[PDB]
């Protein structure tokens, strides 16, 4: 299965200046608990943006960097080593990598932030008439979680 995971605003923001435009943990334990054991393939802003791998998973680095070599991270150079890597693969972003991959994967996990936030990055528009919902979970709201989520997970038609 090739899948991405994306949290994006009512206008399809994703990012502001290298990070998140929010602050919502339950995203972060929505992230972590789907990729567990499993594939992250992300760009090489994102992975600086993280800072470093994250643990009890793959983590898959796309970069055009000849002396890329990370302790902990893989190192891809072209999209097509995406599917030569085996088993659930999970595309963590950027910008770059949700449009370049968008209409390749298998399905996604969404997570729609209910707000309109200051952005420089964006999901590439996408119609539910390509997409079964195939759930919409509303997201908890209490002090540590306060912007109105979705979690939605759809399927290629
Ligand atoms: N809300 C979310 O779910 C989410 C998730 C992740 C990231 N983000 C946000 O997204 C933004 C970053 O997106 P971005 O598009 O600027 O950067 P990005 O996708 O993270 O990475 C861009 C870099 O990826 C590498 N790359 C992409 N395609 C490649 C290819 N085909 N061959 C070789 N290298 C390739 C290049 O690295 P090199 O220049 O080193 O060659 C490129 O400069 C940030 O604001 C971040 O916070 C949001
Ligand atoms: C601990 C942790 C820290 C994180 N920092 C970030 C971050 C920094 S800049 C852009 N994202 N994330 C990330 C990275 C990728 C995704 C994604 N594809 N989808 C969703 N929904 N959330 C993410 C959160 C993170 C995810 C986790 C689990």
């Amino acid at each position: 299965t090739l899948s991405i995971l994306v949290a994006h605003d009512l206008q399809r923001v994703i990012g502001f200046e290298n990070q998140l435009p929010w602050h919502l943990p339950n995203d972060l334990k929505h992230v972590k608990k789907l990729s567990t054991g499993h594939t992250l393939v992300m760009g090489r802003k994102t992975f600086e943006s993280i800072g470093k791998p994250l643990p009890n998973r793959r983590n898959v680095v796309l970069t055009s960097d000849t002396s890329f070599n990370v302790e902990g991270v893989d190192v891809i150079h072209s999209i097509e080593d995406i599917y030569q890597l085996p088993g659930h693969v999970f595309i963590f972003g950027g910008q770059t990598l949700f449009e370049e991959m968008i209409d390749k994967v298998d399905d996604m996990y969404i997570t729609v932030i209910e707000g309109k936030f200051r952005g420089d990055t964006f999901f590439p528009p996408y119609t539910f008439e390509d997409w079964e919902v195939a759930s919409s979970v509303e997201g908890k709201l209490d002090e540590k979680n306060t912007i109105p989520h979705t979690f939605l997970h759809l399927i290629r038609k």
